[PDB]
Formats: C-alpha cells, sequence, structure tokens
C-alpha cells in the first residue's frame, strides 16, 4: 500500500498547472490503499487542538503554501470527523470539548462531559483500547509530551469523574468516589502504575513524588512504588536509549520533566494590533530546551522497535500536547514547532508501518482551536502576529475568541487520516467514537 | 456507485456505540465508490466560506450535532484542499485568497492574484472549463444566488484584471484595457453574453440596466442586448419554470434580483457579548423574501432538467454565496440558513447524479471564514451569538477576526468531497488548481 509520496505543489505556482499537487489519476491508487486484512499494529497519533487550520498555518510557515508535509500530508485516505461532547445533566451534545472528553471517546467509543476520563455521563467505568489490546496479548504503549496524567495520556488508562486527580491529593479532593482510601480505584497516576502498559512516556515527574494514602503501597512514594512493581524508569534521552526491552516483567516508564516537556520554537507571544505595530516575527529554538529531553520523533521511535518485539501486535498512542497548549496562549512559533514535532513522529510511525505492512495508522486531533490565518493586514480585535514563512511572505495569524489568559477550543469538524489496513473507516464524514469501533474491529478486539 | 445514506448517529449519544456514525466497515463500499470511467456530466457545488466551521454549525444547529446533512455530508470520497492565492507583485503565495482569484483557480488552473478573473498574474487570459466543455459540444450551466456580475459566476465567463468591472461603466474607469472602447474583450456583463453558456441564472439585474459604450449594441441597455441576442429572459420562478429548452439557440437568462438573491433565514447579527447579554436566539423565515424567488435548489433542478437533454454531456456550476456574505455580516441565522439552501440543491445534485449513473458531483467551498464555535460561557473580543439548536441545547458562535465593518476571509484547508467518476482525485491533500484538471480530465476536454 502506497504513502503519498508528494503532494507538493509540483512546478512554478504563478503558471498554469504549476500548483498542481496531483500528477496524475488517482482512482488506481486509491483502490490500491484499500484493505480489509486484519492490522496486527496500530499507531494513533494525536496533534492536540490541531484543526485544518493549525496544520495550514504550520505547512505555511514551514514548508510554504505549496509544500507538504512528509508525515501529516501524506496519508491516503482522508476524512472529517466530529468531536462534540455531552452535557453531564441533560445527556445533550455540548459543541465544544476538551481533550478529556474526546480521548475518552475514542479511547472507549462513548460520549462523555467534558472533564471526565473513563468514565460515561453516569459516572460508569468503560474499558479503554489500551486495556483491551493488554488483555489480547497486545503490546502497548502511551507516549505523551504533556504530562502523562494529563487527559489525553490517562484516557487510555485510569477511569475519574474529573480529568484533575493527578494524585492522591487531588483525588481524594475532588473525586472522593475515586479515592484510593474510599474503596476507588485510586488516582489517575495510581490508576497507570495499574494499568501497566509496556512502554510509556512523558512529562509530569512531579506527581510521583506524592505518597499513596493507602494500599499495598501506602506511605511510599508513587515513584518507589513503580519501582517496588519492576517498573524501568528513565529520565532523559540516553537513559531511553539503554532500554533494551520493555514487557509485563519490566514495564518502561519514562519520566523526562516535572510537568510538561519542553517546546521546541521561541518567538513572542501574539498581540493587539501586533500584526501593524510589530515587526514581522521568526521563529527560533527554544533556549530553554536542553538536548537530553527526548523528542516525540524520538520516543515514538524507541516505543516502535520495543513494542514491535511482541508477535501477537502492538498498540501505541502518540500525544503531540503542545500545539493546543501554544495555542491557548497565542503564540504562533511555539504552536507551529509543535506541529512540526509532531510530523517528525508521524514520520516514523508511517515508514515504520510501510515497511511492515499490518499497520494502520492514524493522525487526528481532539478539537479544533482558535489560531486563524488571516490577511496581513487585518485589523482584528484578538491577538495577532505577523510572521516571514518559508514562502518569503508575511502570513498573519489570529487568536479572536477569547477577552482573558487562555485562547478557547473551537467546535469544527476537522481532519481524521488514516493508512493501512481498515483505513477506509475513516473516509467521509464520521464520529470521534467511530475511531474506538474502528481500531477495535482492526486488531479484532472483543 | 453509493452515496452515504446515513451518517447521523446511529442511536443513544449517551451509551457506547450510541453516537457512531458507521454501522460497519467501508472498504467494500468505498472500493465500489472508485471508477475510473468517463464523467457524461459535471455537477460542481460552491458554498463560499463554506469551510468546515460554517459546515458544522449548521449541522448543529439544523440537524443536530449528531445529525447528517443529506446532500453535504452524503458524498463518499473526501479531502483537504489549498486556495492560497498569489501576491500580484512578488508571485509569492497570498495567504487569504478571495472569491475571484480561488475561482479562478478551480475553473482556469491557474493560481492568480486577489479581484481577478480569468487572468493571471501577467493579467493574461485562461480559458475556463465553461468554455472548454461548450467547445467540446456540451451543454453549458452556470448559476448563482449572488449577483451575475460577482467572482464566482463571473470566472466562467469573463477576463477582467478587477473583479469591481460590473459593467461598462466601472470597466472603462477600472480596467481600462479591457474596456470595449479601448478595443478589450469587455466588462464582465457583455463578456458573458458573449460566453453564451445555455444556462445563466442568478441575481444582478441592476448592471443590465446599463448601456454599451461601443460595439455593435452602442446605446443599448445590456438587457436590450441579451435579448437582439436570442436570450430567452426570466425573473421569477413561475417564469423560469416555464422554460422548455435552452440552447445555443436560445440561451436561458434568469435574472431574480437587481443585486444579490434574498437569505433565506432571518435573525439578529451577532454582539459584542452577545452570548451573555442577550437571549439564546431561534432562526425564523426571512418575512421579506417572496416565495416568488426561486431558491438555489429550484434553479438547480430547472438547471439539470434543461442541461441534461444534451447527449454529449453538461458542465454545471451552482454557486451559494450568502454564507459567505452572512458570515462577513455576523449574522449565523443569515448564514446557516444559506448553508441549509446549499444543502438542498446538493440533494437535487446527487440524486440526479445516482440515477444518471455518470455524473461527477463535487462540494467545496472557495476558501474558509471568520465564524467560529465555541463554549457558551465565552467571553470574546469579536461577536458573538448563542443559539438553540435542534437538539435544544445552545449553541454560541464567535465572530473574532476584524474590528471593520466586515469579518474577514481565513486561509484555513478545507474540505472538498466528491460522489462519481473521477472521484478518487478529491481525496488526501490537494489544491483547488488540482480541481481545474480533475474536471477537465474527467470530460475528456482537451
Ligand atoms: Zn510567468
Ligand atoms: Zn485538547
Ligand atoms: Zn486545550
Ligand atoms: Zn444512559
Ligand atoms: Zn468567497
Ligand atoms: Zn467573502
Amino acid at each position: 500500500m502506497p504513502v503519498l509520496e508528494n503532494r507538493a505543489a509540483q512546478g512554478d505556482i504563478t503558471a498554469p498547472g504549476g500548483a498542481r499537487r496531483l500528477t496524475g489519476d488517482q482512482t488506481a491508487a486509491l483502490r490500491d490503499s484499500l484493505s480489509d486484512k486484519p492490522a496486527k499494529n496500530i499507531i494513533l497519533l494525536i496533534g492536540d487542538g490541531m484543526g485544518d487550520s493549525e496544520i495550514t498555518a504550520a505547512r505555511n510557515y514551514a514548508e510554504g503554501a505549496g509544500g507538504f508535509f512528509k508525515g501529516i500530508d501524506a496519508l491516503p485516505l482522508t476524512g472529517q470527523y466530529t468531536h462534540y461532547a455531552l452535557n453531564k445533566k441533560t445527556g445533550k451534545p455540548d459543541y465544544v470539548t476538551d481533550s478529556a472528553a474526546s480521548a475518552t471517546a475514542w479511547s472507549t467509543g462513548v460520549k462523555t462531559y467534558n472533564g471526565a476520563l473513563g468514565v460515561d455521563i453516569h459516572e460508569k467505568d468503560h474499558p479503554t483500547i489500551l486495556e483491551m489490546a493488554k488483555a489480547a496479548g497486545l503490546a502497548t504503549g502511551n507516549v505523551s509530551t504533556a504530562e502523562l496524567q494529563d487527559a489525553t495520556p490517562a484516557a487510555l488508562v485510569a477511569h475519574v469523574t474529573s480529568r484533575k486527580c493527578y494524585g492522591p491529593s487531588a483525588t481524594s479532593e475532588k473525586c472522593p468516589g475515586n479515592a484510593l482510601e474510599k474503596g476507588g480505584k485510586g488516582s489517575i497516576t495510581e490508576q497507570l502504575l495499574n494499568a501497566r502498559a509496556d512502554v510509556t512516556l512523558g512529562g509530569g515527574a512531579k506527581t510521583f513524588a506524592e505518597t499513596a494514602t493507602a494500599g499495598e503501597w501506602q506511605g511510599k512514594t508513587l515513584r518507589e512504588q513503580a519501582q517496588a512493581r519492576g517498573y524501568q524508569l528513565v529520565s532523559d534521552a540516553a537513559s531511553l536509549n539503554s532500554v533494551t526491552e520493555a514487557n509485563q516483567q519490566k514495564p518502561l516508564l519514562g519520566l523526562f520533566a516535572d510537568g510538561n516537556m519542553p517546546v521546541r520554537w521561541l518567538g513572542p507571544k501574539a498581540t493587539y494590533h501586533g500584526n501593524i505595530d510589530k515587526p514581522a516575527v521568526t521563529c527560533t529554538p527554544n533556549p530553554q530546551r536542553n538536548d537530553s529531553v527526548p523528542t516525540l520523533a524520538q520516543m515514538t521511535d524507541k516505543a516502535i522497535e520495543l513494542l514491535s518485539k511482541n508477535e501477537k501486535g502492538f498498540f501505541l498512542q502518540v500525544y503531540g500536547a503542545s500545539i493546543d497548549k501554544q495555542d491557548h496562549a497565542a503564540n504562533p512559533c511555539g504552536q507551529i514547532g509543535e506541529t512540526v514535532d509532531l510530523d517528525e513522529a508521524v514520520q516514523r510511525a508511517l515508514e515504520f508501518a510501510k515497511k511492515e505492512g499490518n499497520t494502520l495508522v492514524i493522525v487526528t486531533a481532539d478539537h479544533a482551536h482558535a489560531s486563524q490565518i488571516v490577511a496581513p493586514d487585518t485589523k482584528a480585535p484578538g491577538l495577532t502576529q505577523a510572521l516571514n514563512t518559508k514562502d518569503g511572505a508575511v502570513m498573519v495569524m489570529s487568536y479572536g475568541n477569547s477577552e482573558e489568559d487562555s485562547q478557547e477550543h473551537t467546535g469544527s469538524q476537522l481532519r481524521i487520516a488514516a493508512y493501512g489496513p481498515h483505513a477506509a473507516n475513516v473516509v467521509g464524514l464520521t464520529d470521534q467514537t467511530d475511531l474506538f469501533y474502528t481500531m477495535k474491529a482492526a486488531l479484532g478486539l472483543k
């Protein structure tokens, strides 16, 4: 099955046919991309807040308008899906979801309320695709640039009523019903340790410094619990490489930062009348990011290699958190840089899949976001910034949906794209929950 | 080849599987959607400013979040395409296009600068797909809820350096090199009369009141001219319905309004803090629109009847302008209503195509727009409004990208969908110009 080799503009964009991305008819090549054979592996890549506009802005800046993401843009089967959440009290649609509800949706197959992790609107637990994978004998991986306790990674391993229940302290106070000392399954972190995925890599070391309030590991910090349970812990890139295997006897746990992992690019925050009162911006490397912090692609690399040892097959989720976070912060360089970061991850996934031949790879976002690409002389009410793109032309981005310190999600349907066995089930209009069922059937779970 | 019968949520939105839009594997159905046989006809439907946000908002309001547009959402082959224009000076990408430049792109195959109709940056004319269709002996249809002189319909029949050149008067003044008496092909309206499509339906009667300055019909209004040339003139639903034939001996010219055609729904204009300071809004029918003004679907249906008599085939463009126009006015009900207007037209096209068997139907937009779907509690700097949706829940829409009297286009990539012969060529990432060549190839033109 072919990945889209090259869909950059094919010539002189000012000349007839110069901006075409197609070189000929696609029918045959699409037919060739459609298999219903069983998937042995799935790699699900999530870019948080990566709506169609975030992809465009990032392509525009880093690859040029007629450029082409070698990962993100290279998946043959594309569609649009809906990620609306629910009002907890009414059961009716809540048109703009948070990470919690949407991640719960694709990892569980049931809609839920903003803030909910692995539970429906009645607070009843539902099994996650990762838990099911592990039970079928599949190897499991969970990779994240956010705190590991954050909604998206957490949704695969924890069941709680609020996403705020990082550790024992927060749980006892906000999810009393989940608190270990109250007869519940426990905090997000405690539940993560129980879930015992083969590979788990992200930030969020801070919460492992808490002590459990009850259970076999009462009195001991969550970190020591992990150690007492046979987890290999690594804290940087070098130590990550030293790892040789990863399984139920020696699960891998990577903690690469206190909270969220550092972002790659630095640029000023967008600003009111920024495009007209402030110079065009060119992004730069983040000085606060040490080489020894692994990159999403580097984590994705190591996970694929460790997980693929498993003959039955593996399931892996790759989560680029800070597109969304930088979008919230109205920071275009931060936001574009993390989109570029995800694209590298996708490339590693795509080329593994391309050689193995029985791997379904999926790329999407949890929901849309604020950033808009607007005309250079725009006079907008929100925060704006002008950027010098690879094309040698300025692009203006606008963030205009919040007066407070944080720009807001949007509810627009958005792109989902796939390559490999069962990738068809992503085409046309679908819903976020269909995704859970697509993965379930592909791996032949249950 | 199947049209997506139903991709609404399949059951209880609150229960596992209840929000699924799919009932099973799509591979087989998708395989049956891929044919590379000749297209006898092509119906291109354009929603002006109908980006993914606009589609989702219309769906949310009129059909409910888990609802389904029987037209818009029912095309199996989907992808995202880019519509960047060109800076006329530098030849580099201008990241946010207008109607002129983007409609020039698909109808012609070449990128151009904002405001240009059927000419490249060098201002050199290029042939449009409709002129090419007519040349190949095919019937041609050009339908529009906007003024017929407006960029999108005009791009098929006129070549001018500025979209402003409605009639001789404005042409002589702003496109002298195009002015008839300065020896040019003439104004948009004069060129429209020359082009002589079999069917031309829209608004814009005002400009036909103008008199030509030079040429064979000097002194006579373009209305009179159209008549001397053998055009059948209709101006309301009943007269249009009465028409029995439309061809090169008797081309049909429908003029249903002075300017743009009247909007379908009425609602208040969005407002600063409108979602918090003012009551949720329910859209109502426009009490000013006369029943005798044809709808987009009514025009589309009649065009199809008339055009399908040609045994070689037909090309037909159907343009829903007031989505964009209401988006500019920050009027959610206007906007949504026009999206509903478009969805009906798409249905008429889909149902004709589904039984004719050899028709390619395409639905997309020229570019994205301002309107965003945001959380009900949002405090934004721009204009907002709360809506009572079909779900009986409230949706908030935000227009936050302009301090001027008009909301702005956005450069985000956006959905293109297709059904029928050669539809494969829409899947994945493409460019607006690819659409020219896709159509061109599907009709075996040249
Ligand atoms: Zn040139
Ligand atoms: Zn998110
Ligand atoms: Zn967020
Ligand atoms: Zn229920
Ligand atoms: Zn437009
Ligand atoms: Zn517009």
